[PDB]
Parts: C-alpha cells; sequence; structure tokens
C-alpha cells in the first residue's frame, strides 16, 4: 500500500492517486505503523528506538500495540492523549463514571467521598501509585508502575483495579449511613446484577465473592 504521513518526502505526496472529482524525514527502506487511536501512519522506528533511547516511544509498553501520541502529538475526538507514562496519563473528565465495577451507584458515592473533600481523581491516583510501589495495593498486569509508558486503555484498566483498592480502605465511618447499612452482595464484586439499579442501590458490591459460611 501506498503510505504518506506526516514524515513522509514531497515527491512521495505527489506521486500519490489524485483525488475523485464530481525533523525526521521517510526513508525508502523504512515502514509505517497506523497508530492504534487515530488510524494515522506513522514512520516505524520501533526497532531503532531499541538501540536509540533518543527517539520517542511509540508503543503501550503493556498492550505493545502502536500509538502516535509521544512521538508527534495525535489528534482525535476522545483522545486525551492515547500514550503517557501511567502517572501522566489523562483519563479524561469523565473517568470516574462507573469506575467501579461498571456499578453508578457504587461509582457515585466515591464520587461524593471526592467531592467532599475536595479531591481529584488526579489526587486519589497519585494516592494509589504511592501504596502500588510499596507494595500494598496490586495490580493485574503486575508489573506496571506510574513510569510505565502505557495506552489510554491499559492505564484506565489498572486505573480501575487502584481505584477499587482505594475505595476499599476508606473508613465505613468517613462515609454516609446510608451507604454502610446496605448488606454485602452474596456475589461480591463481581456480580453480574450491579448494573440494574435496584439492585446496586440495595446491596453494597465493595465485597468478595461469598465462598464458605
Ligand atoms: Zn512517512
Ligand atoms: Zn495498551
Ligand atoms: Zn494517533
Ligand atoms: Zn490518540
Ligand atoms: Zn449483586
Amino acid at each position: 500500500p501506498y503510505v504518506v504521513c506526516r514524515q513522509c518526502p514531497e515527491y512521495r505526496r505527489q506521486a500519490a492517486q489524485p483525488p475523485h472529482c464530481p525533523d525526521y524525514v521517510c526513508p525508502l527502506q523504512g515502514s509505517h505503523a497506523l497508530c492504534t487511536c487515530c488510524f494515522q501512519p506513522m514512520p516505524d522506528r520501533r526497532v531503532e528506538r531499541e538501540q536509540d533511547p533518543r527517539v520517542a516511544p511509540q508503543q503501550c509498553a503493556v498492550c505493545l500495540q502502536p500509538f502516535c501520541h509521544l512521538y508527534w502529538g495525535c489528534t482525535r475526538t476522545g483522545c486525551y492523549g492515547c500514550l503517557a507514562p501511567f502517572c501522566e496519563l489523562n483519563l479524561g473528565d469523565k473517568c470516574l463514571d462507573g469506575v467501579l465495577n461498571n456499578n453508578s451507584y457504587e461509582s457515585d458515592i466515591l464520587k461524593n467521598y471526592l467531592a467532599t473533600r475536595g479531591l481529584t481523581w488526579k489526587n486519589m491516583l497519585t494516592e494509589s501509585l504511592v501504596a502500588l510501589q510499596r507494595g500494598v495495593f496490586l495490580l493485574s498486569d503486575y508489573r506496571v508502575t506510574g513510569d510505565t509508558v502505557l495506552c489510554y486503555c491499559c492505564g484506565l484498566r489498572s486505573f480501575r483495579e487502584l481505584t477499587y483498592q482505594y475505595r476499599q480502605n476508606i473508613p465505613a465511618s468517613e462515609l454516609p449511613v446510608a451507604v454502610t447499612s446496605r448488606p454485602d452482595c452474596y456475589w461480591g464484586r463481581n456480580c453480574r446484577t450491579q448494573v440494574k439499579a435496584h439492585h446496586a442501590m440495595k446491596f453494597n458490591h465493595i465485597c468478595e465473592q461469598t465462598r464458605f459460611k
């Protein structure tokens, strides 16, 4: 496929098929990759970067897909900045929506907790990343740190796990009594019924699956 990117040489540009009517410069032997976020081609400089840390990262270190954001700035409605060190990743203004088990009732309790104290999702992440680094909190992508360079999606995923543990560590006396009165759901955090408003309001889902007595 003929590909022309922001950094392709002018002679390549003019040689493409015309439309229908009613510092770096890509070399000839070089290849392009499509940014996973915006689908725009960029020069594929990953191999070069393996022996040259001066080249900007072009992939998520968790999922290993390519992203253009650190390389030359990505732009798309919906993209907040799709590749960044975890501690600097922009998760967007609505990152707390359904942040707990995709459960808006549990999420809103948390939002209230934070709003009450003037805390932002940012302060909460910062505090969580401290616990993570000491081994107090854990991640499924267990080797991720605040310094890991990753994508919006992989960062969001670990942010949900960290946020869950943050919520878990809030004392029951710091939450409305309307919250702490609710009985634990037998099925705990992975309950499938909690996407229904009535069940979600009635039972607490910040807990683990009930096994024996
Ligand atoms: Zn190019
Ligand atoms: Zn990723
Ligand atoms: Zn992009
Ligand atoms: Zn992007
Ligand atoms: Zn339930």
